[PDB]
């Protein structure tokens, strides 16, 4: 049987000051260099609130460094999706997509986020690397 | 709209291999007394494969730790339910009915461990908790 019994047994709702303290700790683990130990934290936020711009981006950052590209620009996509006209996001697809060695759709990355981002140094980062493409094909 | 897309996008599945080696990090953690950090990892096995003694006793563990003892006896109850005769769930349900300040319940526990368990060291410590209960009242 099993069962599980007289119980309770959660509950796995998790406090929102806690939720954040899972993200902090995901954080120091990606700064103090130690990843696959935040892999788990931000796949642990993202399973609960996926909805969340930051916990995906910082899903999405690890894939990247993981060195998992394709994975982690689907996530960038959503990252931009729920992005209010955030384009960080599509400015990443491009370093993506440059590593998956399709330099068509990251040109066109890069293009997009130079021609709608209001970010004055992203813009830069992004022509930079467009540049930076040309300059030695 | 926000789709998903042309994607994939999990395949959450984990490797056994890593599910392993996240064990290893949640027992690290634990060990070198890093207690917040080391109860996600345990609250993330739990969430995977909840049905594993070892990942309950963990997270038990550390309910129990952090002093929120009638959620880490409710985890012990089912570490022992999937425990074959095992009863060192048991006696930890001991120790906390006892921080429950229910010493009755606790009583109980003690003595069905001495009655049943072959864990000659585990009886010995359960004998020496009922005596110290009586010792001082």
């Amino acid at each position: 049987a099993i069962n599980s019994g007289a119980t309770l047994k959660d509950i796995n709702a998790i406090p929102d000051d806690m939720m954040d303290d899972i993200y902090s700790y995901a954080y120091d683990f990606y700064n103090k260099g130690r990843i696959e130990e935040a892999e788990v934290f931000f796949r642990f936020l993202c399973i609960y609130d996926f909805y969340n711009v930051d916990y995906i981006m910082g899903l999405a950052a690890i894939y990247q460094i993981k060195e998992q590209f394709q994975q982690a620009a689907d996530l960038y996509a959503v990252a931009f999706a729920l992005g209010k006209n955030d384009y960080t996001p599509v400015f990443h697809t491009g370093q993506c997509q440059l590593r998956l060695k399709a330099p068509l759709k990251a040109k066109e990355c890069f293009e997009l986020v130079i021609q709608h981002s209001n970010d004055e140094k992203l813009k830069i980062k992004a022509q930079s690397y467009l540049d930076a493409i040309q300059d030695i094909k």
